[PDB]
């Protein structure tokens, strides 16, 4: 029985190879048929490029070899190389074109998935070049969706050398009969087979993947759409800023460039954007996902005053200061959203750009308190219910389990009213003891939230509902300003509390304000339509946070 | 007795004042004189910018209002506005034309150091432009020397209005004649007189400073040159990722950029780097500040070999991975700096960069072992007193304030041998009990080590040097290998040790290697000589790290 596959990245996990390139390269400078594979290869496991492979030279150390060895072939074949001929500027475009083989790292990933263990087993160098970074981006994205990446130049042995694949078989644990080898080089199976492992020659990748589904006997071709990365809390970068003597944040890091600051909404988690952390990091974005106030491992004060937007927003952008950072791209969803929008309207300097989804931009009404307003809008009676302190706090926190487990559902599978809440005296009064686990989350997914509510529980971020008069009066100093930083507004079809209709008016406050859309999502829009969440913010960072 | 400091932005703390740089725009456009003054103070408290001031309105709904009363001012005058007129041109080029007044910003941090609480008060406007960076990144730099930033627009206040000196005073929670107040209009001193402040009209900085000077007693002009900027360990952003199942690395992180990664020496802390982490982030970086493996509030494990060179670069290598960094430049210090060579030799895709500061590349001897080695070099002999475990920690944990007091020391203030440490039977055997203070550290910063050590103490950080024979045989496959990435040398002229003779051989390794030297300057480079480690550093990562 099959229990690990082992990759190789050059013609396999990385299209095309750097051969398949040179190939093209070669006809392109009129060269003779394989002269740079001949001179690439020239003095096989005692020549430049084994001495590469192996790490005892870098790639710069090597370039000028691979030259003097074209040079050699060329004289031998009786032709002149081209007067632009440069072995860096040829290694350069190869290296650069390979690209990650899609389909190939969605297979390694479903097989790990169900439980095999994988790896990655390549021929590589120690990359110097001014450009390695390109290299790096590629194999940091890769290695990662493996349990192991064992590199010829950091092990000083090569394929097809025998001792390479009894390595990999000390590594994996594995006895050969268990492991399944993956390689585009027929020549680099031998050893494997030879051994006793199960062999695919990668030629095509459908055609491998139709090899590697009958061997495994599970379905690679043909799947539907996987689900984005998630986030393992325990690989993460773990950030904790003190703002003020009672209060620390924590965040959660990943990745390099513009900041953009993800904050959650009621009662949430950083762990309600896993599904984007790994994913705008790749898109080019230094990530900071919040624990906001009264959350996770943040502070939780339990004073009401401590949660007005004001404060709030004061230690956003103090959180701003003390990591040193003059702006932030700001994303939120339901509360964040609110404070998001409040953060562009106080602190536009320290905003580089504004996102929502679905909490619009909901201006303070000058000529009615809150409460009438409520009164004038019962979609949003149900937040009476949170107001007097204590009791909402006893509902939610009686049964985390249920608790969550009765929020976190897809429009279709509410088990919640909304509308009768405080007729009903709760949230949970018609909702079963034991609900069925949601297609959106796992039980393991469920528990995190559980664990991150035993700390301090539901009083501060209740709170953050108990401050209406106070955030109407600061929200007021507002109503003869407009929001003209770049923002986006991204309304979920099927939230049927904060529906689309909500943000109709967006435009008389934010004229240049961009629009996204989700169908079929309801509330909790970050985990109900991950792909198209991490869609619509890429295209929009993209042009308009960069 | 004065108690307080407060200073303007615009023609104080920031210059040149915008209308200063409007005059000579004004005179360039052959406008009449004071039209562009007289067009911003059109309808005085009832006008446009008193309502920008005020924070109702941001600057992009000033900007047409602007536009509007200069047109108006243009037709009294009988005078016509030039056919390229535009106020956003006009007011983007004065808000950036402001920089820090140096002299000034180094009097108020005199005075905040002498006790004094010290505050902005600045009219001021919410800025929404496209190029609102520029100016949230200057109110970044200064905001963090004060105690206090209070802004007409966050207020809704405006100088010269009482209200916002009653504010002002409320904030400070002193009495006026506890205050010094300097701005460069008259009109926003007479209301502070008025309440019985100190008042100082400031038209020129030198004579501004020499009254200040007069009404403090506290010397601000004619001082030495001051330390840069130094860290408080509760104002920092502190990070932690785990590297494998029982090791954690904690690191200290500031700044936008690219990544530069700040690795400290033995037996020392993040901490180490203090005058150079708010420095090189000011400089567009972004810092990670290690506490290396076996210090601070990283893991400590006890066994040796988890301190051997092949290990620690994998993990630095691995913290990089969670963080989703494919690069950070790599800068370290003694240990440090033997550890970031090693990562530019062994992870050169990795590091964008490499810099050492005293540690030259030290290649492996293939012909001796490192025992035979240290035998031929007795400079290096004290190394066998930290070979057997337990010995070197007895003394080194024995008083950790005299560890720390004795160690820390100028070139000229040596209270250790180093020369007779083996035949001494130890480090201090011939140092005193109690140490004076070195002029490079402060009691507070010798606290801060004890506090540190008194974690893990020095089983970790010693066992940095019990892997000799690991390293000798890892560093021996380097040895066809040269470091062809961008690197720089800092010799230290007064090093005892690691002296700058020792780094004479490196460009038999590292020929393109780029070269600083420090004048008297001992072994604790950063602490010893901050602003020039901070000259060298910041002119190398601008022309070969971005
Ligand atoms: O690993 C290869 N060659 C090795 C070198 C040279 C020789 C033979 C082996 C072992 C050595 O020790 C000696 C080191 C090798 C072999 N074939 C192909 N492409 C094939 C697929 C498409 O075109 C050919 N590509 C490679 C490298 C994979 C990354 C860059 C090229
Ligand atoms: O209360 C909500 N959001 C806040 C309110 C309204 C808006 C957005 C934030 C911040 C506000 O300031 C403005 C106050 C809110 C909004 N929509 C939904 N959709 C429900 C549909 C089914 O699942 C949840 N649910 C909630 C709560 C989340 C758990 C219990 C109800
Ligand atoms: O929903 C509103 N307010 C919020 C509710 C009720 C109250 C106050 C806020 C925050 C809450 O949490 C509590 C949720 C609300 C209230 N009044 C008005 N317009 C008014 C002016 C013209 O006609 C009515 N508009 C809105 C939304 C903004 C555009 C579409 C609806
Ligand atoms: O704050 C100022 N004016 C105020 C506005 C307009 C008027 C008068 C006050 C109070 C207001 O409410 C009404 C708002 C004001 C006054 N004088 C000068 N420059 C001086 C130094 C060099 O040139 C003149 N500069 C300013 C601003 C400081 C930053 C941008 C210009
Ligand atoms: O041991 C030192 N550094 C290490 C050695 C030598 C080099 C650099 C690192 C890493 C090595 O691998 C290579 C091993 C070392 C180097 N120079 C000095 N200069 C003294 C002068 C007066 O103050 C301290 N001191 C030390 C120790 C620091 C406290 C006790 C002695
Ligand atoms: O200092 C050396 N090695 C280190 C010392 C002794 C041992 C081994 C390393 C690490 C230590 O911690 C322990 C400190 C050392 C040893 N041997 C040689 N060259 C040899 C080849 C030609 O002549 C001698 N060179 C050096 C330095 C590198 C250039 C100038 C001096």
């Amino acid at each position: 029985t099959l229990r690990a596959a082992v990759f190789d990245l050059d013609g396999v996990l990385a299209l095309p190879a750097v051969f398949g390139v040179l190939g093209r390269t070669e006809e392109a400078l009129a060269l003779p048929r394989g002269l740079l594979n001949d001179a690439f290869q020239k003095g096989g496991p005692e020549g430049a490029t084994t001495r590469l492979m192996k790490g005892e030279i870098t790639l710069s150390q090597w370039i000028p070899l691979m030259e003097e060895n074209c040079r050699k072939c060329s004289e031998t074949a009786k032709v002149c190389l081209p007067k632009n001929f440069s072995i860096k500027e040829i290694f350069d475009k190869a290296i650069s074109a390979r690209k990650i083989n899609r389909p190939m790292l969605q297979a390694a990933l479903m097989l790990r998935k169900k439980g095999f263990t994988t790896a990655i087993l390549t021929n590589t160098w120690l990359d110097d070049r001014a450009e390695r970074d390109g290299l790096a981006q590629l194999m940091c994205e890769l290695k990662m969706h493996f349990d192991f990446l064992i590199e010829s130049c950091q092990v000083g042995m090569v394929k097809p050398e025998p001792q390479i694949y009894k390595f990999l078989l000390d590594t994996l644990k594995a006895s050969p009969s268990e492991v399944v080898f993956l390689d585009d080089i027929g020549a680099n199976l031998k050893p494997a087979r030879d051994l006793g492992m199960v062999t695919i020659l990668v030629q095509d990748t459908d055609t491998a993947l139709k090899e590697l589904e009958k061997v495994t006997g599970i379905q690679l071709l043909n799947t539907p759409a996987p689900l984005p990365t998630s986030c393992n809390p325990s690989d993460m970068s773990h950030g904790y800023v003190t703002v003020k003597p009672r209060v620390r944040l924590h965040f959660v890091e990943l990745g390099s460039g513009p900041a953009v600051c993800l904050c959650h909404g009621f009662p949430e988690s950083w762990y309600s954007w896993r599904y984007q952390i790994p994913a705008l990091a790749q898109a080019g974005y230094r990530v900071l996902a919040m624990d906001m106030k009264g959350y996770g491992e943040s502070s939780a004060p339990p004073e009401i005053e401590e949660y007005c937007m004001e404060v709030l927003c004061k230690e956003m952008v103090t959180f701003l200061d003390k990591l040193g950072l003059s702006q932030a791209v700001f994303i939120g969803h339901d509360w964040g959203g609110m404070l998001v929008w409040y953060m562009a309207l106080f602190y536009p300097e320290r905003v580089r750009a504004v996102a929502s989804l679905n909490t619009p931009f909901i201006p303070a009404n000058p000529n009615m308190s809150p409460l009438e307003s409520i009164k004038a809008n019962p979609v949003f009676d149900y937040q009476l219910y949170f107001q007097e302190p204590g009791v909402a706090e006893a509902e939610l926190e009686q049964n985390l389990s249920r608790t969550f487990k009765s929020l976190f559902r897809a429009s279709d599978e509410s088990v919640l009213s909304m509308h009768k809440v405080c007729e009903a005296g709760g949230l949970f009064v018609n909702s079963p003891e034991e609900p069925s686990l949601s297609r959106m989350v796992t039980e393991e997914e469920i528990q995190f939230y559980v664990q991150q509510f035993k700390k301090s529980g539901f009083r501060g971020p209740l709170n953050w509902y108990r401050n209406m008069e106070r955030n109407w009066k600061w929200a007021c100093k507002s109503l003869g300003r407009k929001i003209l930083i770049p923002a986006l507004m991204v309304t979920a079809e099927k939230d049927f509390v904060l529906v689309p209709q909500m943000s109709q008016h967006m435009e008389d406050w934010i004229p240049h304000l961009k629009r996204g859309h989700i169908e079929d999502c309801g509330h909790w829009t970050q985990m109900d339509k991950p792909t198209e969440v991490n869609q619509i913010l890429i295209k929009w960072l993209d042009s308009d946070a960069r």
